[PDB]
RNA sequence: GCGGGGUGGAGCAGUCAGGUAGCUCGUCGGGCUCAUAACCCGAAGGUCGUAGGUUCAAAUCCUGCCCCCGCAACCA
RNA sequence: GACGGUAUCUAACCAGAAAGCCACGGCUAACUACGUGCCAGCAGCCGCGGUAAUACGUAGGUGGCAAGCGUUGUCCGGAUUUAUUGGGCGUAAAGCGAGCGCAGGCGGUUUCUUAAGUCUGAUGUGAAAGCCCCCGGCUCAACCGGGGAGGGUCAUUGGAAACUGGGAGACUUGAGUGCAGAAGAGGAGAGUGGAAUUCCAUGUGUAGCGGUGAAAUGCGUAGAUAUAUGGAGGAACACCAGUGGCGAAGGCGGCUCUCUGGUCUGUAACUGACGCUGAGGCUCGAAAGCGUGGGGAGCAAACAGGAUUAGAUACCCUGGUAGUCCACGCCGUAAACGAUGAGUGCUAAGUGUUGGAGGGUUUCCGCCCUUCAGUGCUGCAGCAAACGCAUUAAGCACUCCGCCUGGGGAGUACGACCGCAAGGUUGAAACUCAAAGGAAUUGACGGGGGCCCGCACAAGCGGUGGAGCAUGUGGUUUAAUUCGAAGCAACGCGAAGAACCUUACCAGGUCUUGACAUCCUUUGACCACUCUAGAGAUAGAGCUUUCCCUUCGGGGACAAAGUGACAGGUGGUGCAUGGUUGUCGUCAGCUCGUGUCGUGAGAUGUUGGGUUAAGUCCCGCAACGAGCGCAACCCUUAUUGUUAGUUGCCAUCAUUUAGUUGGGCACUCUAGCGAGACUGCCGGUGACAAACCGGAGGAAGGUGGGGAUGACGUCAAAUCAUCAUGCCCCUUAUGACCUGGGCUACACACGUGCUACAAUGGGAAGUACAACGAGUCGCUAGACCGCGAGGUCAUGCAAAUCUCUUAAAGCUUCUCUCAGUUCGGAUUGCAGGCUGCAACUCGCCUGCAUGAAGCCGGAAUCGCUAGUAAUCGCGGAUCAGCACGCCGCGGUGAAUACGUUC
RNA sequence: GGAGGUAUGACAA
């Protein structure tokens, strides 16, 4: 059947907001300024491994977290790309951005890094099968308690669409203490969209 | 000309022996079934071919007339 | 010298004149694009084609072969698929139903002999050409020539002599005879016994009997059935009785006698291979059937009647003829079965039993051992596709016979033989299919079995189906009644808000780089507002008409124009998809790694014994572990310590109409941090286990109550209108703007609701008790106006402070008095109130008037196991306004569960 | 435990 979203699921319990602000007469404003900020770094940095935002608020200000396994391609020579970047999102949010990097440490272990992995590999006409592989391999290398991956679509162009996953070690979805982070990304092939989720097992909080 | 027949959609009673219009299957509506059949429950469908008489009252008795069916309509 | 100026040779000249055919899904060497969309076509077989075809057609490539390449036809091969080499017959095709036997095939030991078979030597011959072998010739090869070899079940002749055969002997083990015993439903004939059924007679006796799931037909007051005593007649033989016995098979069951076959065991006197098998022939051969003559109790095709049923030419019931029985003569077939021909020998064991034999003990009885022949069970080796067989082989061998060669057409046709007939025996082909089949495997299923669970049923309570109305759906209608959902799992569903908007539909009016983007662009503002026209969109006017900066060259931020790329689709396909969801179902399962078993698919684990809500745990186990699920971690609710004490609270105090003010946070409450339940404690049961039963303590006890959490998968289930997206389609249009209409249309059918049908009520008055929630141009106190909906001035509160919000059921009095009513409140008239630019189509509310059906709802059907159902209100999301819906909240608060057959 | 005997359901997918 269906099952819980694993982030959604935890956010409260072992997870944390990713919108770290509070508002009561601004939340509506607050938050579609969010969507367009969120939306407009995923176009502007898709070719840095960007992971996480985590946008913070104070009065008229804007700090914004990116997490990304790529930091010096984010930040440029200088800072250059992230000197253009604070312009444009103050042109965009209309106020003071202030825009933190933070080093992703083992991108492996990263679902949503893992899955876009996975996803440009599908494009390239790489064997779906070994592109799950792979990356479970790096995942468990990289220390994973588990790691679970599924693509789904018309695979390698067949007619009929299937679903075909691959699992290592201890993804343990109902427990909820479990660090289980998850992530669905979309490759666009020649026959339409496949679908890539990653589930993978950290550390149990 | 000799008989037989006209009553609900069809097939039949009731007609002799006057009082109250039904039975069989079917039709329609609803149930039951995944669905159909079977089954269950409700409803509808004729003032008795048609028009006069008799009577307190006729599908019934009397009379006519129109329809439908089997016979006959000529023998050495 | 016909060939003939032919071969051949030499010189010059030019790459110049000289390649195709088939195939490329697998077999099978060779792959991609278009075109086509179960069409056109391909095809040797399997099979391709249903709008993204390496299989159809073309092209480019590629493969094979090449002056050829392919197709068709024919033969051999592959084909062990007629098996001599070289197969089979328990269940796949195949053992004649069984015996007796002529011919034939085969046949024990041995001496001598022969030598037909067999083996061997020599000679003769097996023409030439041809294949093959050497050797030469043509420039090579083909081709030609020379020399050989090979080829015969050949003849003549000389040898050998084991084996088969012939001849003369000998032998005793096979086979038979004798002698001595053993058992038997073996057969035939003639008698005979009891039990029971039926009929008949006679008493007794009185209204039923009989029968089925339930009934009826039937029998009986003309005396039944039952019961007693008898008589008649037919058929079959209870107990004994037993994978017990006998027989070739079919078969044979009371007892007695007469005639008669066979088998088994000892003995070892006799014969001396006399044997085995056996086409063709002959004999026997269940049951049904046939003929003639008897018999006829019971049973029972046919048949009759009664039922069942949609129909029943059935199953069921009541009857009942042939037949079943006897004699004689036919028939000659059966899942005539061990679905396994006969004879012989050989190849572990264990244990029953029938008939014998021998010995060792036992007083006998019997026990012990050895053995022969049957009859069973279990089980090695070996065999087998597997199932299984296994000294009673399906094992290992030899002999003879029968039979088989894909399925269907056929056991049919024709012919023949046999038969009284019914039919039997023998037995094809055309044509057709690419399968039929055996065993085993995993699932699913069963009107199979066992074990369990769930408001599944049962036990209850209240409903739905009837009425009115609300709402969704079907249908119909319509210019449109937008699209989607359709068994559970569509139908108060997407829609948590259709008057306009929404809106996707329709009519009319309109626009064509466009309502919305990006990119180029240009002598820069654009909007905005104003007026006329217009339903409006829109036009035609007036009027204003932009910033950032750097050094002054400009650029960049934004329009707005221009123009071409492009935009734009709630257009299609949820059978191309991602995502999301329902569903089985919070059911307990679903698998993997390694090992092991199996030829194999698979199996094991995961089953079994317990236990649990649970694949929960324990124990056992050819398994040992692991993952996804289960459980736990999370939320809420029930008790509590501590910290905190306002806006919450008021016990101890004084005060106020007031928790008011002072004062205090103690209690309540709010909220963080903690405490508490863990089978932890105790008794019993249990396999020293898991666990179960009860107990104590405790606010809470065994998951405390509820929630979140939904495994691998299933239904090509839902969604291309949330979004996204392959492919297809539209592009002055299927895009876009506007006003109006529609989505709310109504002869009808269904789903879900609401309100009722009254007195456990209606009406009036008085009085009490919640919780979850929401609030800024919002929630609104208080006062005043209005019958009311509401209006007016005005107040507090961005809020455990103010407000929505004095909850309704409830309780206490009064009234009504069973009435279609003082029940019910549909429908309609009139008059108003709000929100909105506007409520005619289409809003909600109010007053007055009006006062419909409905008297508790057919078949059928739904929810619910407690703080639940039932009932009562309250808040919220969407929302200007608008729900009887949805989500949530508290109040009051039951009935029942024996039990698991359905 | 094992063994011989006593109503209906298009076609493709
Ligand atoms: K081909
Ligand atoms: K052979
Ligand atoms: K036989
Ligand atoms: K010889
Ligand atoms: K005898
Ligand atoms: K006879
Ligand atoms: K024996
Ligand atoms: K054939
Ligand atoms: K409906
Ligand atoms: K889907
Ligand atoms: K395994
Ligand atoms: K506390
Ligand atoms: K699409
Ligand atoms: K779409
Ligand atoms: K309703
Ligand atoms: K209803
Ligand atoms: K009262
Ligand atoms: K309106
Ligand atoms: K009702
Ligand atoms: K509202
Ligand atoms: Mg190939
Ligand atoms: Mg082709
Ligand atoms: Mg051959
Ligand atoms: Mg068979
Ligand atoms: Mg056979
Ligand atoms: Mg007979
Ligand atoms: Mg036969
Ligand atoms: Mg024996
Ligand atoms: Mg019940
Ligand atoms: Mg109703
Ligand atoms: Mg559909
Ligand atoms: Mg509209
Ligand atoms: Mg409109
Ligand atoms: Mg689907
Ligand atoms: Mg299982
Ligand atoms: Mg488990
Ligand atoms: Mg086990
Ligand atoms: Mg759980
Ligand atoms: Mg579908
Ligand atoms: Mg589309
Ligand atoms: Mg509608
Ligand atoms: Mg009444
Ligand atoms: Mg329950
Ligand atoms: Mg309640």
């Amino acid at each position: 059947g269906q099952k819980v979203h694993p982030i959604g699921m935890r956010v409260g319990i072992i997870r944390d907001w990713d919108a770290k602000w509070y508002a009561e007469k601004e939340y509506a404003e607050f938050l579609h300024e969010d969507l367009r900020i969120r939306k407009f770094i995923a176009t502007k940095l898709a070719d840095a491994a960007v992971s996480t935002i985590e946008i913070e608020r104070a009065a008229n200000r804007v700090n914004i977290s990116i997490h990304t396994a790529k930091p010096g391609m984010v930040i440029g020579k200088g800072g250059s790309e992230v000197e253009n970047l604070r312009k444009e999102l103050n042109k965009l949010t209309g106020k003071r951005v202030h825009i933190n990097i933070v080093e992703i440490k083992k991108p492996d272990l990263d679902a949503k890094l893992v899955g876009e992995g996975i996803a440009r590999q599908l494009e390239n006409r790489v064997a779906f099968r070994r592109a799950q592989k792979q990356a479970i391999q790096r995942a468990m290398r990289a220390g994973a308690k588990g790691i679970k991956t599924q693509v789904s679509g018309r695979l390698n162009g067949a007619d009929i669409a299937r679903s075909e996953g691959y699992s290592e070690g201890t993804v343990p979805l109902h427990t909820l203490r479990a660090d289980i982070d998850y992530a669905w990304e979309e490759a666009d092939t020649t026959y339409g969209k496949l679908g890539v989720k990653v589930w993978i097992y950290r550390g149990e909080i």
